[PDB]
C-alpha cells in the first residue's frame, strides 16, 4: 500500500528531525483495519519553543509532494498527496501531551502497539499504557435517555421545516437523527463500541433487518421521500424504545413516540 | 394568536416578576419577522450571580412540557405539552457581555424585539452595539476553506464508497451538502443565511442551482450515492469557475478534475 510506504516515511522523519519530541499514530492503522481507501493520521509532538513557527507546509512536502493543504475546522493539517491519499496532521507542543488521556473516553482501544511511532523522552509510551485497552460503557440509561430526547427533538424540528416547505433544511436535520438512530440502533443490538463514528462498518456490525430499517429513513430532496423518511424514522425509533424499555427506565415513552405520530398528519 | 405567543407572553410575565432574574433576551425567527405555526421560541435569560436555579420548575411555570434534556451545547431544550419546541439558556447577568458576540455569526435586524425584559438597562445598550450589524462572508478566507473542505470531504467519502461502507459515505454526503450550500451562497453573494445554510433555501438561491443541489442527494444506495458524489463534485466545479474570477484559490480546475478521474479508479 502507498499509505503504508507514507507510513514508514512519517517515522523516518519523526525519529530523525531535532524539532519533533513525539508521534502518534491513531485510526485504522493502529486497529487492523487499514486498506487502500484509508487515510493515514498523526499526532506530532514538537519542541515546545519553536511549536508556534514550525514549518509544517514544508516538512509534509519532505513525507510526499501533495497537491492540496489546509487547517481544517478543528486546528489539524489536513493534506491530499499527489498520488491522491489524504494524510491528518495534528501538530501540537510536546506540552500539550497530557490529552492523550482523555482519548480512553472516546473509544475502544485494544492496543496502543501501533500507535507508537516514536518517542523521544519515554513519555509518550507512558500516556499509552493509560489509555492501553480502554473500552467506554455506552450501554447505560443516561445515553439511551439523552438518544431518545434527542432524538425526539430534531424529529420535531425537522418535521416542522417539513411542513412549512423548507425541504432543504428538513433533509439536513434528517442526516442529524441518522446519527442518532444508528447509534440508538447499536445500543440495542449492543454493537456500541464504534460510537463516535456511528456508521463505520455498518454493513458487518448490525442486523440485516434494523439496517434495511435504517435504510428506509434516508431521502433525496424531495417532498414525498422526505415525509416517508421522517414516518419510517419515527416507526424505527418507537421499535427501538420498546426493545430499550426492558434495560432502562426512559423519560420518552411510547405514548410520547404516539403523539409525534399522530402529529405527522395534523 | 398562535400557541407560540401565548408562550412567549408567558416567558415576558414571568422573567418580569421573578426576582432571581436580570434580563431576557428573545433571539431567532421571532425577532427576524420570520415566525410562524412551525417555529420554536428560543431565549436567554439572565439570573442574578448568586442563584445561578431549578430550570425544570421554572420551564413548567411557563407551561406543562413532554421533555427537557440538555443538547450537546449546554442549552436546555424543551417540548410542551402542546408540542411547542422552546429553547433556553440560563446564564448568570455576568455573561450579557456575550451579545457583541453576536453580530460574528449572522444578521441582526431587529433588537427591539430581541428586548424582553431588561431590569438595569444594560440589555438594551449590549443589544445597541449589534443592531443592524452582519458580517461579511464574501472573502477569499472563505472561498479557499470551503473549497478545500469540500475536497477533503468528497475524497473521504468516495473512498468509503468505494470500500463499500454505504452509511458512512451517506454521512460524509451530508457534510459536503452543507459546504456546497455555503459555496452557492458564495457564488450568488447571498450568505447571510452562513450558519444555517438550508434556511429558507427554497427562496434564497436560483433555481438553476437549487436543482443542482438536489442532485447531490441520495438515499442509502449504491448506485444513488455515486450519482449524488458525481453531481456534488460537478457542482463544485461550477461554482469556483465563477470563485476564481473574484478570488485567488488554491483549489483549481485541475484538481477537480484529477478527483474527478479518480471515481473511475
Ligand atoms: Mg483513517
Ligand atoms: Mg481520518
Ligand atoms: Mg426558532
Ligand atoms: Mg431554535
Ligand atoms: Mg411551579
Amino acid at each position: 500500500l502507498k499509505q503504508k510506504e507514507l507510513i514508514a516515511n512519517v517515522k523516518n522523519l519523526t525519529e530523525s528531525d531535532e524539532r519533533i519530541t513525539a508521534c502518534m499514530m491513531y485510526g485504522s492503522f493502529t486497529k487492523g483495519e487499514g486498506d487502500q481507501y484509508s487515510d493515514i493520521e498523526f499526532y506530532i509532538f514538537l519542541k515546545h519553543s519553536i511549536t508556534s513557527n514550525f514549518d509544517s507546509s514544508n516538512w509534509l512536502f519532505d513525507v510526499a509532494p501533495y497537491l492540496m493543504l489546509y487547517k481544517n475546522e478543528y486546528g489539524t493539517e489536513v493534506v491530499i498527496f499527489d498520488n491522491l491519499i489524504r494524510g491528518e496532521f495534528h501538530f501540537l507542543s510536546e506540552k500539550d501531551m497530557n490529552i492523550i488521556p482523555s482519548f480512553k473516553d472516546s473509544g475502544y482501544i485494544p492496543d496502543t502497539k501501533a500507535m507508537l511511532i516514536y518517542d523521544e523522552t519515554g513519555q509518550l509510551e507512558n500516556y499509552l499504557s493509560e489509555i492501553s485497552g480502554a473500552r467506554p460503557n455506552r450501554l447505560t440509561e443516561e445515553n439511551a435517555n439523552f438518544l431518545l430526547c434527542n432524538f425526539s427533538n430534531l424529529w420535531l424540528m425537522g418535521i416542522n421545516v417539513l411542513k412549512r416547505g423548507e425541504y432543504a433544511r428538513s433533509l439536513e436535520l434528517l442526516s442529524q437523527l441518522q446519527k442518532n438512530t444508528l447509534q440508538l440502533i447499536r445500543m440495542a443490538e449492543k454493537n456500541a463500541d464504534n460510537w463516535l463514528n456511528m456508521s463505520k462498518n455498518l454493513e458487518k456490525e448490525i442486523s440485516l433487518e434494523n439496517y434495511k430499517k435504517f435504510a428506509k429513513t434516508t431521502a433525496r430532496l424531495d417532498k414525498v421521500e422526505l415525509f416517508e423518511a421522517y414516518k419510517n424514522s419515527l416507526l424505527l425509533v418507537m421499535d427501538l424504545q420498546s426493545h430499550l424499555i426492558e434495560q432502562y427506565n426512559l423519560k420518552v415513552t411510547h405514548d410520547i413516540l404516539e403523539r409525534l405520530l399522530n402529529y405527522i398528519s395534523e
